[PDB]
């Protein structure tokens, strides 16, 4: 049994896996209560409390990440790194779904033309990869395409906000990915004109966007492997 911490602060976080990843409670869109129980070695986490009821606005995105999330960096992440300077990028993840609430299980990658992210990613992009969900929750923006990438099929959604938002929603849900080729999504977004290849990738995250509820969702077995050109 690995050591755990129970984090309930709206902006609470823990370094995990010797500093390689970081886990964030990240209740960014509401004041409703949420706790996660975090395994300090693996970075595995489970929602032990989630009282969100936020209409059609995301209340929270409890998540684990490699890289720099609003200027808070993990240890020796190799990011930020320019998109054109990435050779390979893959990730493992396993999620445990629940039978209630309105939520998704989704990667969230953050880009911008700047080398720093302390002030966020305006003028850059956010690339999501939705693997599972409940409650007919929808990506931002408009559906623009359907695409074969990384060994599966995806809906492509795009919004033009302060940053470019691109979401890939899997055509059928899964509970795990093994060596998911994240660069395939990046290169598709570049080809579409949604990400500039001279923008930096700052952070590779995954977690659950929560609109309503969430208790019992679990994130396990996260890994990211990045290779620079």
């Amino acid at each position: 049994d690995e050591p755990t911490a129970t984090v309930c602060d709206r902006w609470g976080s823990r370094d995990v896996a010797g500093g390689r990843y970081r886990v964030i409670n990240n209740v960014w869109g509401a004041e409703t209560a949420q706790c996660i129980e975090i395994g300090l070695e693996t970075g595995n986490f489970i929602l032990t409390r989630a009282e969100h009821s936020n209409g059609d606005n995301v209340a929270a995105y409890p998540a684990i990440y490699l890289g720099c999330h609003w200027g808070a960096c993990t240890s020796q992440s190799g990011l930020p790194l320019r998109v054109e300077a990435i050779s390979r990028l893959q990730s493992n993840w396993r999620l445990t779904p629940i039978s209630s609430g309105r939520w998704n299980a989704a990667y969230d990658l953050w880009f911008s033309p700047s080398l720093t992210s302390t002030n966020g990613y305006s003028g850059g992009a956010e690339l999501m990869i939705w693997l599972n969900w409940r409650g007919n929750v929808m990506p931002g923006g408009n559906r623009v395409a359907t695409v074969s990438l990384a060994g599966a099929t995806w809906e492509v959604w795009f919004a033009d906000w302060d940053w470019n938002y691109i979401a890939y929603r899997r055509t059928t849900p899964v509970t795990e990915v093994t060596q998911l080729d994240l660069k395939a999504f990046i290169d598709d977004a570049v080809a579409r004109g949604y990400i500039s290849p001279t923008w930096y990738l700052h952070a590779v995250e995954t977690g659950f966007e929560l609109w309503e509820g969430g208790r019992g969702l679990k994130s396990s077995d996260f890994s990211v492997t990045l290779t620079a050109r």
